[PDB]
DNA sequence: AGGACCC
DNA sequence: TGGGTCCT
């Protein structure tokens, strides 16, 4: 083990794609999916007209006074489709990592080897790429690594083909030697296409970023910390002092994101498997009297119970989270965790009050069934 | 419990 | 600004 062939699959405007399959009349027409006062996602037709994801419904219609909107506050169908995609990819190779509802990582390393071993000392020269090659780099058919990434692009092509035939879904794929690069290159040719990255082009891809914040792994926070240090470009981070950085973010985060700035990411593809938790949420115009407004909570449990059930396993912990309006609390949530009565495990009534007492001990309300077994 | 990070 | 995951 040493050289991996990873693939990053990223579905195009996933929610719109599901809504469109539902009611076809929505195709070719600018379609935006709405949650409260936001247009979380939209089909490309609409993006052409200026609709950008996570855009105010207003800023959205006064940019495209024709945009069709559907409500996407209920993630049931999306979720269901998200697992259908993951499963299909699990077929090609079991080790699949989900990143949100629309992303998956697959370690194709073992699969590329098996395929290569079936090729004869001739046909191995007829190996061809499938899709784009980043920075239009030249392929060297004698470079074993090149042969491997190209095979990976074929498999990548196959998965994309299967997704569309079997599930009616289009999307992108990125093939590289680690998760960071694969995710970075999957977006190069945006609408429903695929790109493969050859080693020689790693820095080019890394340096094409305009801000460290663009590097998967570096969030909103870490970015601001780095700024406060005069670290703005990816090369600033590459050339910055190991000591100082290590001494201000933690030898961990430090040593890790600096490897990242170079295109280095040794993290494995974790097998996601079944969810580690189930939760429903609900935001509402500061509309909760601090009581009686727990009929909403009864609502959450309704669906959740239907979900936690279906799964098969049973959760051994419940939780409640809340919010409070006032100033601009850029981060403010509160939750009361608690074990679930063994008897009650094996129905609403009990639970209802269970959350109620958890309620009292304490704009948005959400229940979460975690600790599954 | 709460934090960071991701989509 | 509707869900999730893993670390402190
Ligand atoms: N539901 C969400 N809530 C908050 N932030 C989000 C959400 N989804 C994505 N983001 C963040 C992640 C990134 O910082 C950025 C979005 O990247 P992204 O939306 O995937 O680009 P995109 O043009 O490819 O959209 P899409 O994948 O729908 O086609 O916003
Ligand atoms: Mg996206």
């Amino acid at each position: 083990a040493s050289s991996r062939v990873i693939v990053h699959v990223d579905l195009d405007c996933f929610y719109a794609q599901v809504e469109m399959i539902s009611n076809p009349e929505l195709k070719d027409k600018p379609l935006g999916v709405q949650q409260k006062y936001l247009v979380v996602t939209c089909n490309y037709e609409a993006r052409k007209l200026g609709v950008k994801k996570l855009m105010n419904v207003r800023d959205a219609k006064e940019k495209c006074p024709q945009l069709v909107l559907v409500n996407g506050e209920d993630l049931t169908r999306y979720r269901e489709m998200s697992y259908k995609v993951t499963e299909l990819l699990e077929e090609f190779s079991p080790v699949v990592e989900r990143l949100g509802f629309d992303e998956n990582f697959v370690d194709l390393t073992e699969m590329v080897e098996k395929r290569l071993q079936q090729l004869q000392s001739d046909e191995l020269s007829a190996v061809t790429v499938s899709g784009h090659v980043y920075n239009n780099q030249s392929i060297n058919l004698l470079d074993v690594l090149h042969i491997r990434l190209l095979v990976g692009s074929q498999i990548a092509a196959e998965m994309r083909e299967a997704m569309y035939n079997q599930l009616g879904l289009t999307g992108c794929a990125g093939v590289a030697s680690n998760k960071l690069l694969a995710k970075l290159v999957s977006g190069v040719f945006k609408p429903n296409q695929q790109t493969v990255l050859l080693p020689e082009s790693c820095q080019h891809l890394i340096h094409s970023l305009n801000h460290i914040k663009e590097i998967p792994g570096i969030g909103y926070k870490t970015a601001k910390c780095l700024e406060a240090l005069g670290i703005n470009s990816v090369r600033d981070l590459q050339t910055f002092s190991p000591k100082i950085l290590e001494k201000e973010l933690g030898i961990s985060v430090a040593q890790r994101i600096q490897k990242l700035s170079f295109g280095e990411d040794n993290s494995p593809v974790i097998l996601s498997g079944p969810p580690q938790s189930f939760s429903e949420e609900d935001s509402f115009k500061k509309c909760s009297s601090e009581v009686e407004a727990k009929n909403k909570i009864e609502e959450l449990l309704a669906s959740l119970l239907n979900r936690v059930c279906q799964d098969g396993r049973k959760p051994h912990t419940v939780r409640l989270i809340i919010r409070r309006y006032s100033s601009e609390k850029h981060y403010g949530r509160e939750s009361r965790q608690c074990p679930i009565p063994s008897h009650v495990i094996q129905v609403m009534t009990p639970m209802v009050d269970i959350l109620m007492k958890l309620f009292r001990n304490m704009t948005l309300l959400s229940v979460c069934f975690c600790n599954l077994k």
